[PDB]
């Protein structure tokens, strides 16, 4: 398993403008195109990614290319925040991919505001983490995806996805 396999798991790949979990227009695999009403304004931004005219609708291959973006992004991102890189420096590979998924769905600003969760995952106290990253808005929101990313966290291994 890896990054990928696992982020399309849980984002899940959707060829046609739609809602996400939060009412935001998105389109592929998890890429958010605004927090804006207008469905008008989502076909712009569309269209502006894609370099084309799109109506609200993507081929599979344009899908993967903003995928692969967006997982660039998110790594450069962590390597770029000054909270976030000492964590993954001090993780494992398979939880590296769980702070991955996490700056993935939330932003790095989102995820650099669970800095108790940070500090256990950093001291490697495994399921300390776990329970504390459950008290949060993400884990009553989506909980079947958090419940995931924290077994990963837990564990160390792919066992929540390989099931999937």
């Amino acid at each position: 398993m890896n990054i990928f396999e696992m982020l399309r798991i849980d984002e899940g790949l959707r060829l046609k403008i739609y809602k996400d979990t939060e009412g935001y227009y998105t389109i592929g695999i998890g890429h958010l195109l605004t927090k804006s009403p207008s469905l008008n304004a989502a076909k712009s931004e569309l269209d502006k990614a894609i370099g084309r005219n799109c109506n609200g609708v993507i081929t599979k291959d344009e899908a993967e290319k903003l995928f692969n973006q967006d997982v660039d992004a998110a790594v450069r991102g962590i390597l770029r925040n000054a909270k976030l890189k000492p964590v993954y420096d001090s993780l494992d590979a398979v939880r590296r991919c769980a702070l991955i998924n996490m700056v993935f769905q939330m932003g790095e600003t989102g995820v650099a505001g669970f800095t108790n969760s940070l500090r256990m995952l950093q001291q490697k106290r495994w399921d300390e983490a776990a329970v504390n990253l459950a008290k949060s808005r993400w884990y009553n929101q989506t909980p079947n995806r958090a419940k995931r990313v924290i077994t990963t966290f837990r564990t160390g291994t792919w066992d929540a996805y390989k099931n999937l």
